[PDB]
């Protein structure tokens, strides 16, 4: 068996120390890049502030029109329709106008707020029958008051 | 341990330069393809107008329709039967024309508008048993009258 030769091939191969070497920066760029993702989960962690509305719960419609009625320049937008037919087939129709599903930039007092509006492309809610929906309100800084506000405001809006 | 001389042989390896050099190019490869994702996500941000509307909501029949009344020459099409056999077995059959799944342009106003009737491949929606699908017009601008002209348009065509 060669134990001995190969050992000492292998520390005269330019080829062998190429892939080593080449296989030693590939695994530290690895390495960089999970320290990476770990450096940003604890900076969201322990500098941003988030505060996620499911679908289920009735603040997320209250914070759509909220969302709508704010920021009246969305270019962005998705439709709900109302309609209703009565007694005597009197047709009640109007349109209302939401964030459409993606991400969303708003100013509220002196911070900026992401809101995404993602829809799960995934599950149907057997509740509603539709993909689970959800808002999520994303902020630098590490006070909570701003997303009490805004939901005090939508709720309010609401009522 | 040979440490500071594969620091030695590596700086004279033609191959590990080599090597290393293309590691180099595919990082900034890949970093520029990232770049032009997030450039091509900011520029439909702030430089276009989306309008979704689910098959759930009652405006997806009446956009349907009011695309297959204005836009007449759509070589793609998909067909609606409305078949009701009443009382005595009288048989009434007509068939409806709306646009075909995928992407449609259409021109209103003096714009050049983009529809795309998609449907998501995946699920069966309970509360029809049907595929989930929606329609979504794009088109360039910070406007969005000219959407909700359509919508109205659509309505009354509708109604």
């Amino acid at each position: 068996m060669p134990f001995s030769d190969f050992v000492l091939a292998l520390k005269d191969n330019p080829y062998f120390g190429a892939g080593f070497g080449l296989v030693g920066v590939g695994t530290a760029l690895a390495m960089a890049r999970k320290g990476a993702q770990l450096g940003l989960v604890a900076f969201r962690r322990h500098y941003m502030i988030t505060l996620e509305v499911p679908a289920r719960d009735r603040s997320y419609a209250w914070l759509l029109s909220w969302l709508t009625r704010h920021s009246t320049r969305t270019q962005h937008l998705s439709v709900e329709t109302s309609y209703l037919q009565h007694e005597s087939g009197r047709i009640s129709t109007k349109f209302e106008f939401i964030p459409s599903p993606g991400n969303h930039f708003i100013w509220y007092q002196g911070k900026w707020i992401r809101v995404e509006r993602n829809r799960d492309m995934q599950m149907v809610d057997l509740q509603t029958g539709t993909p689970w929906e959800s808002v999520t309100f994303t902020a630098l800084g590490t006070d909570r008051k701003v997303f009490f506000n805004i939901l005090e405001e939508a709720r309010a809006l609401a009522l």
